[PDB]
């Protein structure tokens, strides 16, 4: 975890967390992680311009004790090189909800039964501008 | 700190860093904590509403190796019980300023000579609801 970390968030079910930063010009991937601890993450968040044999796809994961679950690929790519993107996140008991830089939402199960979430880090070719919890 | 902590910050001289928050309808005191390290802060930002003998004074210090600096304190006291506060700060060499949520400003002197400030933290009545880097 080399980007910004933050913890103590005590996010709640319902509440929004708003993200928004830079993709750098020559992006190759970026991360934000969601969860209780770094080894504990509801939410893996990984856009791949080029990356680990992925293209211009999302993937997204958990991890549970340090261990990676099954990856989830998203239909959709709205984000650029140099460009500006926000995403927003909440959650229930069933899924995550991630709405994306053009409005596309889609749903991540929640599969470490979280009260709240305590724990977000930002990683790769994004340079965070804000964060807004709630 | 019950309250948010962030790491790998990377704010450098001269970047403004707005944190924005709710004062709690009680509130005795907050703090907003700067530096490298929880031992080592350019910046305990410390309001006292009625605190430690002090009644609506900001006390500002910092923190070397663990021990507190000599302690700063303001004339004016732009904080309201039960309302939203920002908080705008920034720094070079010399100095870090601090604009209060009326505009007015003051410096703290710069004693630790640092030229990141990788550590923020939160604490006491005053709940972070957004944070902004430039
Ligand atoms: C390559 O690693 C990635 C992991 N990764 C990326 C990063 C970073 N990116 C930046 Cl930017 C900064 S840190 N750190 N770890 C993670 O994205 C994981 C999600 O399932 O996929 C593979 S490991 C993996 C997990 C499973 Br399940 C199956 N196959 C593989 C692979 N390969
Ligand atoms: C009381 O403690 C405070 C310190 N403090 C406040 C908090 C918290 N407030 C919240 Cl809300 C959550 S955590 N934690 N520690 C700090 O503000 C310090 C600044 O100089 O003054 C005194 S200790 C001190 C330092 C010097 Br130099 C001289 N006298 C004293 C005292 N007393």
């Amino acid at each position: 975890a080399c980007g910004l970390v933050a913890s103590n968030l005590n996010l709640k079910p319902g509440e929004c967390l708003r993200v928004r930063g830079e993709v750098a010009p020559d992006a190759k991937s970026f991360v934000l992680n969601l969860g209780k601890d770094s080894n504990n993450l509801c939410l893996h968040f990984n856009p791949r311009f080029n990356a680990h044999g992925d293209a211009n796809t999302i993937v997204c994961n958990s991890k549970d004790g340090g261990a990676w679950g099954t990856e989830q690929r998203e239909a959709v790519f709205p984000f650029q090189p140099g460009s500006v993107a926000e995403v927003c996140i909440t959650f229930d008991q069933a899924n995550l909800t991630v709405k994306l830089p053009d409005g596309y939402e889609f749903k991540f199960p929640n599969r470490l039964n979280l009260e709240a979430i305590n724990y977000m880090a930002a990683d790769g070719d994004f340079k965070i501008k804000c964060v807004a919890f709630d």
